[PDB]
């Protein structure tokens, strides 16, 4: 029975009507984990942030209407957490866990609009002891990882190529360029500029290269993001 993983920034879930329409998107999906980011709930507001099926909903929120993560599990998946590591400021969730019984680490990260490839590098740097042959990093990166995720096809600047080289020397891939070495599919669209790019992200261990089926994205009515699904095997 094969797993499936689900990231998507939702933009925002402190109205109702919100809510109601991601739980009928996420039970639509079925995916048996789901990360979520810019959920804007604050660390008051975390209990809003509830829908049938995934009762298991991790999160790290900061004080204000501002980022905010999440990873929901299926009530169908047999999860048995094993550590979950918040950010004090939202903008990250670590949650490691088995799944019959085979271990897997997820990151969930929203890097924010400035700076985002260098904060996540500092990311992977101070979450360095719990990177293992069975992570899953995912989430709203802010920035493109090559040329190809870009119309404008340029090329990724100095920060980028440290943070893919940081990726490089923990043994992390990006899946879904691997998966489709070609793909021009963008995941977000700035309207200011008429630029298109993937912004959102699967990157993983190498040695979960083999269990990755497919890998797909998920246009929608919810947010101003495009959503990533993967299968594992
Ligand atoms: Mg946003």
């Amino acid at each position: 029975s094969h797993i499936t993983i689900l990231t998507l920034n939702i933009n925002g879930l402190n109205s109702a009507i919100k809510r109601h329409r991601l739980a009928s998107w996420i039970k639509s999906q079925d995916p048996s984990v789901c990360c979520i980011q810019e959920t804007h709930l604050t660390c008051r507001d975390t209990h809003r942030l509830k829908i049938k099926g995934w009762r298991k909903i991790y999160q790290a929120n900061g004080k204000q209407k501002k980022a905010g993560v999440a990873i929901l599990v299926s009530d169908k998946t047999d999860f048995k957490p094993t550590k979950i590591k918040r950010d004090k400021e939202g903008h990250y969730i670590m949650v490691k866990g088995s799944i019959q019984q085979e271990e897997l680490t997820i990151l969930n990260i929203y890097a924010p609009n400035t700076g985002a490839p260098r904060f996540i590098k500092q990311v992977l740097s101070d979450l360095q002891r719990d990177l293992d042959s069975h992570t899953l990093i995912m989430g709203d990166f802010n920035t493109p990882l090559s040329t190809l995720d870009r119309s404008t096809r340029q090329k990724v600047n100095k920060d980028t190529q440290e943070l893919n080289s940081a990726l490089h020397q923990a043994d992390l891939i990006d899946i879904y360029r691997t998966l489709h070495p070609k793909s021009t599919e963008y995941t977000f669209f700035s309207a200011p500029h008429h630029t298109y790019s993937k912004i959102d992200h699967i990157v993983g261990s190498k040695a979960l290269l083999s269990k990755c089926k497919r890998t797909e994205i998920i246009t929608n009515y919810l947010s101003d993001h495009s959503a990533i699904k993967l299968e594992l095997r």
